[PDB]
């Protein structure tokens, strides 16, 4: 029957409220600056930075760089963080995901160790826009531009995710949709390293028949949206692999730098 | 209508077979299937290998491994000669595709040249089972373990595909579904250069509602089959990224050889 897709529907959306702060929603309801309740302070120039830092919560060096950890690091250090509380929230969700925490232990690990990320560069795609992406819970924005215009080693780190997120909001998809496709790609068990993968296929598969329905009662005049969805998963991959090495250049580049353990430890 | 795509089902199912010579059956049936009315020749040592040039009319060489090129290269050159019919198999097969020609002949070149890799290793898993792989218009059969026994380079080649291929086969698919498939594969949309997509999603988004019926009407007890099958696309996207990976370092081997240029260019 369809009515109990539709209460797992039901069901993950109110999850994805519950755990995640700022939704493709909110979110958008400040890019599109219609409604003016709140606007963003954007960060577009090294100036700019510097003043954002009085404007927004910035714990971060703002006078002088170079000499007292650079722009770049700091901005990529901020980054850092976020991730982490990015993960902290995944993480949650997760475990509101029937089935998902009656799942070998172990696989529980190995599903969020290669989840988190594809799902961090989906949920990242809500906050961005052509031109830019919302930093700081949407009181600030820092500009694609500005980004790009960064050091050798650091200013390659966005583009990338830009470019998904583009042709992602491409497909106009909202918070109910995302709720069920992160779950979707949570419950993977193509993860190298899973121990009893039909458990996992079982539910993955009861998810996707949820999105299936979703995508058809949200998204009528959609034409095929599912289908095309799915495919997106392989941007992800990609996103991620990239990543990673240009991410190892780094750890040779600045070996004063430290990464996040709790994100050292997911990457392999 | 149900009806329009039953037919473009059939129509796909009627040209992939005119188009490949070998099919799903085909090769199953002569696999670790029985159906043995004349067993395939088999190359599980190092001296099956030699000797296998007498019967399996291989139009690119002859055996000869002492100081005088290596196995490995032989084979390996030879996947590629066979991948080059393959490509010329496709592009008929393309060709057949409703809509297909009519596009610009830019794009129809562009999505030929990015998704033909990945129908070969999807039609590749056809004659592989965990074992081995059929070769030679499915006369012969090369052992996996003779494959992961080759070249230090040459090594890890064609595993990634043994695994992609078991991983595949166990959806157990039939030629009518692998035959939407591939097409849906070729009318991609998001290649590098494509000039006009709207027309080729178009005729995608239509190839996509065919297979989902297909599969509905095929594999009922069979579940989310779809949505498993298009997710295997991106195991395919990387099968053959990886592909170029452990290809490029070919370049650094094999390819500086006064006496081979009129068949560099070839391939
Ligand atoms: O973290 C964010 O919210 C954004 C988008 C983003 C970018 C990259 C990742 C990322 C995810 C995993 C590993 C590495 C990076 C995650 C999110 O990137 C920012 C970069 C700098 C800042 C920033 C914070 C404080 C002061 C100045 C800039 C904010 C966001």
């Amino acid at each position: 029957e369809s009515a109990d897709l539709r209460a797992l529907a039901k069901h993950l959306y109110d999850s994805y409220i519950k755990s995640f702060p700022l939704t493709k929603a909110k979110a958008r309801a400040i890019l599109t600056g219609k409604t003016t309740d709140k606007s963003p302070f954007v960060i577009y120039d090294m100036n700019s930075l510097m003043m954002g830092e009085d404007k927004i919560k910035f714990k971060h060096i703002t006078p002088l760089q170079e000499q007292s950890k650079e722009v770049a690091i700091r901005i990529f250090q901020g980054c850092q963080f976020r991730s982490v509380e990015a993960v902290q929230e995944i993480t949650e969700y997760a475990k509101s995901i029937p089935g998902f925490v009656n799942l070998d232990l172990n696989d529980q690990v190995t599903l969020l160790k290669y989840g988190v990320h594809e799902i961090i560069y989906t949920m990242l795609a809500s906050l961005m826009n052509k031109d830019g992406v919302l930093i700081s819970e949407g009181q600030g924005f820092m500009t694609r531009e500005f980004l790009k215009s960064l050091r050798k080693p650091f200013g390659d780190f966005m583009e990338p995710k830009f470019e998904f997120a583009v042709k992602f909001n491409a497909l106009e998809l909202d918070d109910s949709d995302l709720a069920i496709f992160i779950a979707v790609i949570i419950l993977s068990g193509d993860r190298p390293g899973l121990l009893n993968v039909k458990p996992i296929e079982d539910i993955q598969d009861n998810l996707l028949q949820a999105l299936e329905l979703q995508l058809k009662l949200n998204h009528p005049e959609s034409s095929q949206l599912f289908a095309k969805l799915l495919q997106k998963m392989t941007d992800l991959r990609q996103i991620v692999t990239e990543h990673v090495q240009l991410l190892q250049v780094i750890k040779k580049t600045e070996t004063d730098m430290s990464l996040h353990p709790l994100l050292q430890e997911i990457y392999k």
